[PDB]
């Protein structure tokens, strides 16, 4: 059913008609997998000698061109580009850098590692250093390795158990905190093991794993244990969670919102999309749907997948 080339044609048509046709473009593009959108870049360049992505930021403008752009990059090189944005300059936006690093899993950090090293010429870990400070720092250089534990063929409820007591003893239950104890078990330990580790918690501290983090830390190191935690408990109800601060009150933090639309419009929108309803009660559909208007609109509900 997919054809490149003639998406391609209607693609370069709409741009060069008077005005310029967005909502083609849109219709196009975020009905089509990331996979189908470089074969329709290559397709573009082939036709007309010009690149795709060249082509529609000159032809669009704000908030869509954002989204459009976006969307053609591949999963590597969008992540790549988004960090790359976050540390600009004094990096002071380490909320979209705890997000990215915090939510990727071993295989997309390997390729965000590579296509960082390829496009910015610079070790991705160099340019977190220069943006992170203190264990801060330490945990996101860590986290950035991509190196965690896989899933062992059985549970090692032993382990469990022995993590649960050491995140306690290291915490909650001394004066001060031995940081670089969370850190290991955090960043070594395989996501479904932390999972369960975290319930197991419950059973030696009076606060539940997050609370915890709230009276232990504070700061970046603080924020930056919140997003890793939420993320393994609970990987779509957190992008949910992200996407209705985007969205809340007054304005939009449109950075956040287009990131993770464009991000996860492949990997689990479904449940984000599920998880958002259950605790917020409308849609993701219909948050987005109130704050945002026009192509820029109708791309982001694209990516949405549909209503709830
Ligand atoms: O939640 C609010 O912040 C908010 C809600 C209320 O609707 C209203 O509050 S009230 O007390 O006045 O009643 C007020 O509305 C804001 C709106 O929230 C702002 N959006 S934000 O910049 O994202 O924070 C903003 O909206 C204007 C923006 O330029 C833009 O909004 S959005 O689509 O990004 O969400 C939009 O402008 C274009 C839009 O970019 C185009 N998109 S396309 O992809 O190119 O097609 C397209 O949709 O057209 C619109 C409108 O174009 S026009 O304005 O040139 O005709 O909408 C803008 C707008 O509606 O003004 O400002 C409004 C109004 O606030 S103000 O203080 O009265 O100026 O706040
Ligand atoms: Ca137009
Ligand atoms: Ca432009
Ligand atoms: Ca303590
Ligand atoms: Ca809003
Ligand atoms: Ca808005």
């Amino acid at each position: 059913n997919f054809d490149a080339e003639r998406d391609a044609l209607n693609i370069e048509t709409a741009i060069k008609t008077k005005g310029v046709d967005e909502v083609t473009i849109v219709n196009i593009l975020t009905n089509r997998s990331n996979a189908q959108r470089q074969d329709i870049a290559f397709a573009y360049q082939r036709r007309t000698k010009k690149e795709l992505a060249s082509a529609l930021k000159s032809a669009l403008s704000g908030h869509l061109e954002t989204v459009i752009l976006g969307l053609l990059k591949t999963p590597a090189q969008y992540d790549a580009s988004e960090l790359k944005a976050s540390m600009k300059g004094l990096g002071t936006d380490e909320d979209s850098l705890i997000e990215i690093i915090c939510s990727r899993t071993n295989q997309e950090l390997q390729e965000i590692n590579r296509v960082y090293k390829e496009m910015y010429k610079t070790d991705l870990e160099k340019d977190i250093i220069s943006d992170t400070s203190g264990d801060f720092r330490k945990l996101m250089v860590a986290l950035a390795k991509g190196r965690r534990a896989e899933d062992g063929s059985v549970i090692d409820y032993e382990l469990i158990d022995q993590d649960a007591r050491d995140l306690y003893d290291a915490g909650v239950k001394r004066k001060g905190t031995d940081v670089p104890k969370w850190i290991s078990i955090m960043t070594e330990r395989s996501v479904p093991h932390l999972q369960k580790v975290f319930d197991r918690y419950k059973s030696y501290s009076p606060y539940d794993m997050l609370e915890s983090i709230r009276k232990e830390v504070k700061g970046d190191l603080e924020n930056a244990f919140l997003n890793l935690v939420q993320c393994i408990q609970n990987k779509p109800l957190y992008f949910a969670d992200r996407l209705y601060d985007s969205m809340k009150g007054k304005g939009t933090r449109d950075k956040v919102l287009i990131r993770i639309m464009v991000s996860r419009s492949e990997v689990d929108m479904l449940k984000i999309r599920s998880e958002f309803k259950r605790k917020y009660g409308k849609s993701l559909y219909y948050y987005i749907q109130q704050d945002t208007k026009g192509d820029y609109q109708k791309a982001l509900l694209y990516l949405c997948g549909g209503d709830d």
